[PDB]
């Protein structure tokens, strides 16, 4: 269970957000571009770093240590994994996964579960570092060197294919992080598409 790593290095995980604040805000902003109205759930809500600023009230998380931090920050968190969502069929308008699908045990199953819990017309928003980006190449090359040794890296197109095979359609993509996170002194802009920025956000529709 790759997710165990986040229990084990929770303080290191949180540090990232303080050390790389502008990259974090860039990512939030990219997610915020494709976030719809209605009732959302964050799958793999971690310590609430996305749910809290995005005003997502419900989250699912397997790590008790992480869940407790999210709970203190105001998120209502159900214990569970992406592959077995403790949620009813067609009960959400959207679902969000930010740097979660890379650490699930079964990405295909996790996308099927997301499909299940969404209402007709609902949306799945997935954020990833694109394997095929300057930054993706670096993380992958240096994976054997905490979070990524057992991570699975996705290209944007690989992730879309999987989402399409889980039942999603009418994809919309945005991108950000054109500079390295260690050299940001301001928020990075968001643009449509993919191929240029390291962080990509993809929305699919359950029609
Ligand atoms: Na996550």
């Amino acid at each position: 269970h790759m997710w165990h790593i986040f229990e084990r290095f929770v303080n290191e995980y949180e540090r990232w957000f303080l050390v790389h604040r502008f990259a974090y805000l860039s990512e939030l902003q990219a997610v915020k571009c494709l976030l719809p109205e209605g009732r959302g759930v964050e799958i793999g809500v971690g310590t609430g770093r996305f749910a809290v600023p995005l005003k997502i009230k419900i989250g699912v998380e397997p790590s008790e240590r992480m869940a407790e931090i999210a709970r203190k920050r105001g998120v209502f968190v159900l214990k569970g994994t992406a592959e077995n969502l403790p949620l009813k069929d067609e009960s959400f308008d959207f679902a969000l996964m930010v740097t979660t699908i890379c650490f699930v045990d079964d990405p295909e199953r996790a996308l099927k579960e997301a499909y299940r819990i969404l209402k007709k017309g609902g949306y799945l928003i997935v954020g990833i570092v694109d394997r095929e980006s300057f930054l993706g190449r670096e993380y992958e090359k240096n994976k054997e060197k905490v979070f990524y040794k057992n991570a699975r890296f996705f290209s944007t197109e690989e992730l879309m294919d999987l989402m399409r095979k889980a039942g999603f359609e009418e994809f919309k993509v945005v991108q950000t992080l054109f500079k390295h996170p260690s050299e940001l002194s301001e928020i990075e802009p968001v643009k449509e598409g993919y191929g240029e920025g390291a962080f990509v956000v993809i929305r699919g529709t359950k029609k």
